[PDB]
């Protein structure tokens, strides 16, 4: 309804979301459910394309779509997008609704990235900054003498857009926003748990004059859309997920440009030096937020023995403070987790952590099939190294405390999980903190605050299982984009006289 | 011997080359023959390490390796690759001879490869170009205000340096420059074809101070090295290859960095424009190179209607009035293909295009298991898309000549191949070319002169089949290193006054 | 009125403009009488400031002024700078208007200068670009082994803005804008002949927020203005005027950042390549334009042989088939020159030319005392270099046609002025355009056009007796910012572990 | 003698030094003498060029050391400048001890100094860090459309270096060296007071290669110098000097790129937080290295108040435990200064602090007409801002000490002193550490460690007082070298379909 008007079909009672197939909404393959953490009730269906669809669409964005988006000049583009924000800022009651309804998420975390989603459109002029080329002149060299050198981006042409589902608007808007801008036609496929968000995304877009043949929305579930990512139409996969399923997708993929934000969670560090009411309450916040369904997510605490008794005791008293239930009570503070399963995985994780020695500070209890309370679990040194909650992301709001020696075993500790996304420290001390810095293996480092990739303001990406490459405001072009050298011979003719 | 004084074993006749396991010169895995294009007989033996061989070295290159090379400072990094670089000069001619006898390669051109070898360790320091970071201010945004970020580069630990047979040499001390002049460690995987020159350089660079634990150079058979490629302490996979062998590395590798150098051949290009004799000199000269075995070969040939009477005549003859043989006489110019197979499928590409009304213009002639003639094929517009010579990159010094119309039809016969490596056109109107550079989808485009990576002085690499990534000075940083964002929160400290 | 409403002050029929003094519109020094070049009539007056109101100002610019706009994040100064964009746009006809009564700015090019303004305000966000710094890591060197450097940028302080008549409005914007936008406070210097469109932009500003305090708009008249630029507390010059009085002000200001805009004319090369269609045309603009009164006006044409004659025959038609006059008439080409004393210089130096051998071949006409016929006159290429056309910058709508040889004549002559602002080149050949761009001595060279700085979308700025620094998106944060360096000590802190 | 063998003229008892005259050593103009601080004795002759001389010399370099400079390939500026270096290095012990005698320089420091303008030399590779441009594709506005420009840099032409007593061999070779590797041909104006380093230093660039037309050394005696920077053949003026001096070079000089670098003394910071041993230590070597002659030697401690009393206490003792007299003994610390005048203004500084309050904690006793003692003197907050040795530079081996109650103080009384080419911060806390690094107006902060220039790895250059621009591996490009800009014009051509 309303941006979605003649879109979305009224069948049975709940509204039926089609696919976008590069030209005109529709799609005649099966029709599947989307529910709510909420209540585990049905609020809406998609139609994914059937097997001709994807064909063809991919055959549009390939013939027509790689044209338009790179015959429109960078002006109209940048207008475009623009546009766009404004349109989804005037219904930004009804975006924020939808992500409360289908992702379970708190009513100011919903508001949030509907806002981030905003700036995001609104801010691709700062994409702009790392647009440019060098001049590479010959002479340096003898054999390149009379020689000369220009190098350049280029869009790749067809870049496909695979989404998580903690971040549905969002991450959706930005792949497009950065795809889109310097030329290339894109294939967004959404989790198949929240494609609600990206659907309104879309056709706001569409209003806003992005190239109708340009982009595609599919509602194909996991593996449908390997097909996808398998074509040679798709020179460059944008890919927002697990570990596991970033594997499968290069593996399906093959050569091609990737950009992989493989998530995991993150450690957070503590020196007898921070000021422990400001960590506390970054730590708690990274902890719970939006149930701790975040690929910054706080998953480890690591702070030094003169200050772990005050943080860890200030931490669990901000946990236990908070309340839990349905996202809209601008009161509560956590909603509900995506799927009941996520939930059974993180109570079996604390029992696994309390059998291996690790004692509850905080929470433990389930509430619900979705619902649970923020946990912060103790951990000896010598024995948390085996826990699940270390050695996997447990994708929800639990953490584990552990007191640390000194900043060497801190390190130590914090880059002995398999991931290395970013890294949180808190203390003063400019050496420590430079040390911390060259040590810890992750992608971005927050020095005195929790991680928060917000927009992508500061470029940021994994290390080890966390994937590979950047996204942020500028960096992405290196993903949907491909290098052009251009090299000019003058040997002879009278431009240089032997030089 | 000389070099390889104490690790090369004479048994039975035939000088045995060990691996080098990050330590120590071994192996006591199968043994493999070495054979020489020329004659067919077996020159050398490789000794490929164990199962266990290749699981301790990679344990050895990750555990010590990336340390031995990112704690030894740039500064002696250089020092070790500029004493490298001495001491291949001094032994340039017995560098020099094993590529002839090898890789049947002539001895101008093995001399040629000798010297871009030790000019690239000798630059190493215009590597350092690219060597930087930015600062990115937080008070463009409201939500960053008083925050502050800094982005720079580390290296990713241990690359995976895979190498063709076309450039046995060059190839691996380049691949070895650029991922060592940054702190990484690397294993070196060279062609079983003509793995000979690997191990004489990594000696060299082992003898000039080259981090003993963080270097390897492991002689495994195509498939034997899928272990290498999908094992997780293996950060980075720097390929050079054919199309197929890319992707199975992709598959086999998931996720990591990568970049993809596949080849696939030339078109070059030919204005009613240009000085038809430097066109018809250099685009002979790219034909048979090295009988064409080159990535960068011209494998066709489009000149608009005007001059391709006279150009196509002037390479004819140039490509005819060639010598062939044993790769010695300096007077040669051409030696043997690598194999009797490549030369088996030249063959039949030739009849390929005979068939579909193809007429060679000059060879076509075998002389040997392993010597051919350098061929010209002329070919109608209308029908040489279905040509193997066309679809195809059949190695060997064999290309297509095409009458076209104009600019439109060349750019789109070029473009129809499945390759996108580089490009060349020879002509002189800026508008012309200036076309022809947006739309030609190569890495490269060489304007007047026909396409050379030389050592990378301007980077290269491909689009389409032809791969992803760039290699070059200063350029090759970005496949072995990743960024590191580091974000300070200065939020109500007082640094700044509301900005 | 309107948007002067209660600043402007109507006294005895003709209305008054005060000076901002950084804080309050004002000053009680002498007034000026403002005229008009299309009557001779007295427009308007402005109010100078006293010794005391400059001293106060600068004062006041530098105690406070420095902080509230270094203090106001970037993200309000671009929030400053698109609100004022916008209160201009809505007023452009009162904008225009102005600028065609106090410059006798033809309709269609008053309309353009306003357009530009409102682009150049609203395109501040593209100045971003040249944000960043760089990371210096210290281990390439053993001096500076676990040494660290970052290198950023920092506002000034207070620049001085001293402006030209030729562009009263654009000039000013665009010297606030970029002096802003990085933190800087600014005292306007606008010419005393039309200072009228900087005292309507300067409101606009503070209307839509600009820190009041940090900005001034001081009408003194030449050397009145002296006292500001050697004042100590001026820690950047951006001047944009003749070579003569740029001489003077660097002279009087001593050691500081300066921009030196110093204009002189441009030469305009032919090739026998050329479409002379579209050179005719755009020689032709660029002769005529604001009737001469561009620093990139074209003041030389050089056309080899072969074109010479056509070239030169279409460009008199065009120059003669144009319209003198009222500004006022959208029919109407050309205007009259900013006073008569202007007119008389052109008249003397056509005679000159006469004398020394020069034939007009279009206009050489008076027809007011400041109003003139555009006018094109041809000359040997043996006597021209002592013509005072070829020797001086005459700001009016006249340049000189000479026939060459070749190219090496043509970029001789070129070069042959003390000038070298920009340099248009028309033709096709690649090899002939290189050796142009690298041969002519100036700031830009454009090709296939007639120079037109525009908004600054691409940097412009001198060579010789043009000046010194560029103005541009992006490029003029050089002018205005200083670098900061702050290297980092950790030797012997552990941080590295030798390296 | 040996490299100047045949430059050299033993006349009457006294060596006499010639100026090079960009193509022969000579000079016919008064000689003048050149005297050592260690004994006031006369140990050379240096021979002025005679107006003439002058203006042939300036033509020379104009008409063809330009040329000479520009059109010798950047490869082969290179090779000039490793082998200039490897002729200074094996000449070390004749070039320190013409440093030690002709500057006063010990040993240790006149053998680093020697050792400093070899690795700048050798390091010319490093400078080609910033050696590129940018392309700027136009469709990110509608009035540019179809347009695209390129950016790069071109040397100025003849570049004027005029260097301080302090460095007699470093600076020149460091303005040579910038100068030239990009291009440009260069006068060097020594001081006459040591005049003798740069002689030996051009004779080795002339004997390494460097083109003979493009380089000059005139022995011109401060206001003859004049000339030379007011002439319009030098395109840049490149100073290291006092702030008074650098004044009139820019007066005379009027419009042209300046590198102004005019020292002035550096403030250093101790934090409560300060490892003060370290501080001690740095603290009391930049007050006294080279007695005090340093542009970057400390003039000012600031320390707060719990660390004032133990790291004044520990300056002084390491101040007073120095050996003055002659600097041949290793074993001495401090050799003169170079003139009675400066010690005689040291002396004078002393009296003028005491009689406000200050008090001497260390020397204070003159040894001699050209030695004195380190001395460190003590002074209140209330009365320092009015002592001669705050408001002025007195180059000489003299420090004030001062203890202030917090770091706003500090900063405010650091930031004070008219000068701002350094500054010192020793402490650990990033807050405070970031909030000097902010508000410090200063080319440059050194945390924990004193300032030392170096060879320029790291950029540096003045604030205030202290200049203008920066010198350093890589950025001195932008002094001896100006932006050119070429912008293409393919509106209608058919390149792009609407983009
Ligand atoms: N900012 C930096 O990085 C830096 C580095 C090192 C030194 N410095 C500063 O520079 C000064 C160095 O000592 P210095 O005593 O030799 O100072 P200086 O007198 O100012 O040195 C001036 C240089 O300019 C020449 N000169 C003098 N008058 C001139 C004129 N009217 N026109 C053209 N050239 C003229 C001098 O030649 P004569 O010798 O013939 O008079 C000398 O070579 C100190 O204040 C120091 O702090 C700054
Ligand atoms: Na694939
Ligand atoms: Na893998
Ligand atoms: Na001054
Ligand atoms: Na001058």
């Amino acid at each position: 309804a309303g941006l979605l008007e003649g879109v979305i079909k009224e069948k049975g009672g709940v509204p039926v979301y089609p696919s976008y197939l590069a030209g005109e909404w529709g799609g005649s393959g099966q029709e599947i459910e989307v529910k709510s953490p909420i209540d585990l009730a049905t609020i809406a269906k998609v139609i994914s394309p059937s097997r001709e669809e994807v064909e063809r669409t991919l055959d549009v964005l390939f013939k027509r779509g790689r044209w338009s988006a790179r015959d429109m000049p960078g002006t109209e583009r940048l207008a475009v997008l623009r546009k766009a924000a404004d349109i989804i800022e005037r219904n930004l009651d009804v975006f924020a609704e939808v992500l409360v309804m289908n992702a379970g998420k708190p009513k100011s975390a919903a508001v949030g990235e509907v806002k981030a989603a905003v700036d995001r459109l609104r801010l691709a002029e700062l994409d702009l900054k790392k647009i440019g080329g060098d001049y590479i002149p010959g002479d340096w060299t003898y054999d390149t003498l009379e020689t000369e050198g220009l190098v350049r981006r280029e869009p790749l042409g067809v870049v496909a857009a695979i989404t998580p589902f903690n971040y549905p608007l969002f991450d959706a808007v930005n792949k497009i926003t950065y795809s889109f801008i310097y030329g290339n036609a894109v294939v967004v496929k959404p989790s198949i748990s929240d494609p609600l968000p990206a659907a309104m995304a879309v056709k706001a877009l569409l209003d806003a004059g992005f190239p109708p043949d340009a982009i595609a929305l599919l509602n194909l579930p996991g593996k449908e859309a390997e097909k996808i990512v398998a074509d040679d139409r798709v020179a460059a996969v944008s890919f927002t997920g697990s570990t596991e399923v970033g594997e499968r997708v290069v593996k399906v993929g093959g050569v091609k440009q990737y950009v992989m934000e493989l998530g995991g969670g993150d450690p957070a560090i503590v020196l007898e030096d921070a000021d422990l009411d400001l960590a506390a309450d970054k730590i708690a916040r990274g902890i719970y937020s939006y149930a701790g369904q975040r690929c910054d997510a706080i998953k480890l605490v690591l702070a030094e023995r003169p200050v772990y008794g005050k943080l860890v005791e200030e931490v669990a008293k901000r946990l236990s403070s908070l309340r839990v239930g349905d996202p809209r009570d601008p009161t509560v503070d956590v909603g509900p987790l995506i799927s009941p399963s996520a939930v059974d995985e993180m109570m079996a994780a604390i029992e696994d952590a309390v059998e291996k020695g690790g004692r509850v500070l905080a929470g433990g209890r389930r509430l619900g099939p979705t619902y649970v309370q923020p946990t912060f679990v103790e951990a000896p040194a010598d024995r948390v190294k085996d826990m699940v909650l270390y050695k996997r992301e447990v994708f929800a709001p639990v953490a584990l405390a552990v007191e640390v020696k000194d900043l060497d075993q801190a390190i130590e500790l914090a880059n002995g999980r398999p991931y290395g996304l970013d890294a949180a420290v808190f203390g003063r001390d400019v050496v420590k903190i430079r040390r911390a810095v060259r040590l810890l293996e992750v992608g971005a480092i927050y020095i005195n605050d929790m991680p928060r990739h917000g927009i992508g303001y500061y470029p940021f990406g994994g290390r080890k299982k966390s994937g590979v490459f950047r996204e942020g405001i500028g960096y992405a072009v290196e993903a949907v984009t491909a290098y052009k050298t251009i090299v000019f011979n003058y040997k002879g003719k009278g431009v240089w006289k032997y030089e």
